[PDB]
């Protein structure tokens, strides 16, 4: 199993326990989500209203139960996500993956950034110079980069991870 953050609940919507959901539209394809500090909750219903998305969780049947979950992070089990085509990735799911070079862990993905024509992994990890440690950048789609289910492997390019 592996949980990845897909969003956070906003304020309750209407009176039956529905909650605004702020985060990934992929939630529309799920049947359950793990709620921070509370455990799995089956999704009983969800829908769009204008540009918002509202989720109804099993057992969250009024505003009082809903308020207890406002602001909490929401997670998906990776195995639950619709499979993507080759060469495509769920960015939110890459966050937190350990990054290795020749089998030695050199850091972990903390975010993904845009550098015009390519998506770039932001990695926190090693470095001879302190300022290079927290913002090391590696192009996600580079041929010297290999994304696997639970880790990312990068070739020992000279001057990449110094």
């Amino acid at each position: 199993m592996r949980l990845v953050e897909i969003g956070r609940f906003g304020a309750p919507y209407a009176l039956k326990g529905g909650l605004r959901f702020r985060g990934e539209p992929v939630v529309l394809h799920l049947e359950r989500v793990y709620v921070e500090g509370h455990g799995w909750r089956a999704i009983e219903d969800l829908y769009r209203v204008g540009e918002e998305l509202v989720v109804h969780l099993a057992g969250v049947t009024d505003r009082t139960l809903a308020e207890a979950l406002v602001g909490l992070r929401v997670y998906a089990e990776v195995a639950d996500l619709p499979p993507l085509e080759e060469g495509r990735y769920y960015y939110f799911a890459l966050i937190g993956l350990p990054v290795y070079v020749e089998g030695r862990q050199v850091g972990e993905v903390v975010d993904i950034l845009d550098a015009g024509a390519q998506d770039v992994l932001i990695i926190r990890g090693v470095g001879e110079r302190l300022r290079d440690r927290a913002e090391r950048l590696v192009p996600l789609q580079a041929p010297y980069v290999r994304v696997e289910e639970g880790s990312i492997h990068v070739d020992p390019i000279p001057g990449l991870f110094d």
